């Protein structure tokens, strides 16, 4: 009966195909834009099933939205508004990696054209990045409690203290990362998380601070089951998240399940 339910039953196979089963189209929106530096929005083109909430996607310092650009098609396949955003300056950091994934959701909200508009749920968005755009992740949830998930990758932020973070949040760690080490950024960040938020961390063998930038499975599977999970309240992926996943790929894992 959930109204927010989109696509069949999930399988392992399906959550680490290369294409979900909808059809994707794209938008380009101009760095003209107020408030973050543009990008590239991903949606679904069925509308049979209901609208869609949306996961804003923010790169790391010096980088742009090429390097997240696989999240685009690979995600929104499975059922979201995906926009992978480039910064004001690919210099900004964190705090302002974060008010800037704010202000590409609230484009979505308030400023999409109709083929975008129509096709979202303006109460249902998430944010995700990589890198110190991880750290915004982290920021962003602190500037809006009401965002229904966060996901930051290889995250790097000073601020080593989240216990005011409400938003369900998945941290990806990279075991042999030296510029965003997990034992300084990822790890310290997961552990201040509040106890009682449904959060999670996992940690990939022998991965590297790039690891995110490209095609990864391990990633994708777990990104897309935390998106639907908690931008959907979908417990049909409840099974791929608890208890903790034990693929090869993964070193450790930790979680506030079950949930
Ligand atoms: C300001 O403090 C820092 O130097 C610094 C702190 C954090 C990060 P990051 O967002 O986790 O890195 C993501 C991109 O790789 C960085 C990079 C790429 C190419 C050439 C040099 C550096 C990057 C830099
Ligand atoms: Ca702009
Ligand atoms: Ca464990
Ligand atoms: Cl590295």
């Amino acid at each position: 009966p959930n109204p927010y339910e989109r696509g069949p039953d999930p399988t392992e196979d399906s959550i680490e195909a290369i294409r979900g089963p909808f059809s994707v189209a794209t938008e380009r929106v101009s760095s003209f834009a107020s408030g973050f530096g543009g990008g590239t929005i991903y949606y679904p083109r069925e509308t049979d099933e209901g609208t869609f909430g949306a996961v804003a996607v923010a790169p790391g310092f010096t980088a742009s939205q090429g390097s997240m650009s696989w999240y685009g098609e690979r995600v929104a396949s499975h059922g979201f508004i995906v926009f992978t955003i480039d910064t004001n300056t690919r210099l900004d950091a964190p705090g302002q990696r974060g008010r800037q994934l704010l202000a590409a959701l609230d484009y979505l909200v308030e400023r999409s054209d109709r083929k975008v508009r129509e096709r979202l749920d303006p109460n249902r968005l998430a944010v995700m990045g990589h890198a110190m755009g991880g750290g915004g992740s982290l920021e962003a949830t602190v500037m809006r409690p009401s965002l229904k998930a966060s996901i930051p990758l290889t995250p790097w932020h000073l601020d080593k203290t989240w216990g005011q973070v409400q938003v369900p949040t998945f941290i990806i760690g990279a075991e042999l990362d030296t510029i965003a080490p997990v034992s300084t950024h990822a790890k310290p960040f997961y552990e201040s998380l509040p106890s009682s938020l449904p959060k999670a961390y996992m940690e990939l063998c022998g991965a590297t601070h790039f690891a995110p930038n490209i095609p990864n499975t391990t990633i994708a599977k777990y990104v897309i089951s935390w998106l639907k999970r908690f931008v959907d309240e979908d417990t049909r992926y409840s099974q791929f998240l608890c208890p903790n996943p034990t693929d090869r790929a993964i070193c450790e894992y930790r979680s506030t399940c079950p949930y």
